């Protein structure tokens, strides 16, 4: 039956819908459309920053980077407006992930692989955490901009919710570190439509989206139940039949997770 409801919003949306929620060892694994590819869009900023974290010491953080208005080349809300005074990489990183900065990301990308090595660089973070499938091969903003099935700057909502697991709920990422990444996400400006829109206010909710063209719109969560309960959370879509510049819908993210929401949350007492 929730196979249904989703498809039900593919139909409304005239949209393509990947869902996936992993099992629990109380909870059933959610999955629609899991294994097929979308593009990432901006979701890879979360494991970008990850990567950045995970490879330096965090007096890494304070490393004060300069850059040019040639360099803002992609939205940037936050690069556009240190871009006399620089930003350090901790800054780099609150912007990537908070206000989805292009900027942010591709300086991030360049410290990570080096100019021209960030995408191969970050792509390899992933493999190091066991994903074979997702791969990153451009560069803000030209990573959005592939066509529909082009597998290049791809993941599946499968691969990337595991990713997120590792990193936030699992063990890639020390303490220290991982609480840093947990917090920008937790306090992510732009994600207000999306899957949080579909949980209970009680419910902690960290999150990372994603926009492209042919009407992408996409979201990451860790989502916590009111007793501290982890579920992990992917939503990815597409409406490609509008052409290059169709209008994503975010409240098609937020049907998805409320969807999801009502099965974590509704609980089954033995009579």
């Amino acid at each position: 039956d929730l196979a249904d409801r989703f498809a039900e919003l593919e139909r409304r949306y005239d949209a393509r819908l990947g869902v996936y929620v992993p099992a629990t060892g109380t909870t059933a694994a959610i999955e629609y459309r899991a294994d097929e590819r979308f593009a990432f869009c901006a979701t890879f900023k979360a494991p970008l920053v990850a990567a950045v974290l995970h490879q330096n010491p965090l007096t890494h953080l304070d490393k004060l980077i300069t850059y040019t208005s040639d360099d803002i080349r992609s939205i940037s809300p936050v690069a556009q407006q240190h871009v006399q005074t620089g930003m350090t990489i901790g800054q780099l990183c609150d912007a990537a992930i908070r206000y989805s900065d292009g900027t942010a990301a591709n300086l991030l990308l360049a410290d990570l692989g080096g100019p021209g090595g960030g995408t191969a660089a970050f792509t390899g973070y992933l493999r190091s955490l066991g994903d074979t499938v997702s791969r990153l091969d451009a560069e803000e903003p030209e990573l959005n901009r592939d066509p529909p099935g082009d597998e290049r700057d791809t993941t599946t909502p499968h691969a990337i919710a595991l990713v997120l697991q590792q990193l936030v709920l699992g063990n890639a990422l020390p303490p220290d570190k991982r609480a840093l990444l947990t917090d920008w996400m937790a306090r992510n400006t732009t994600g207000a439509k999306r899957i949080r829109a579909g949980f209970p206010a009680d419910w902690k909710v960290i999150d990372k989206t994603g926009t492209g063209d042919y009407g992408r719109a996409n979201d990451i969560a860790v989502v916590w139940s009111p007793t501290g309960v982890p579920y992990v959370v992917a939503v990815m879509s597409d409406r490609a039949g509008g052409g290059y510049d169709a209008e994503p819908r975010e409240a098609l993210l937020a049907e998805a997770a409320t969807c999801v929401a009502g099965v974590l949350a509704l609980e089954h007492h033995h009579h």
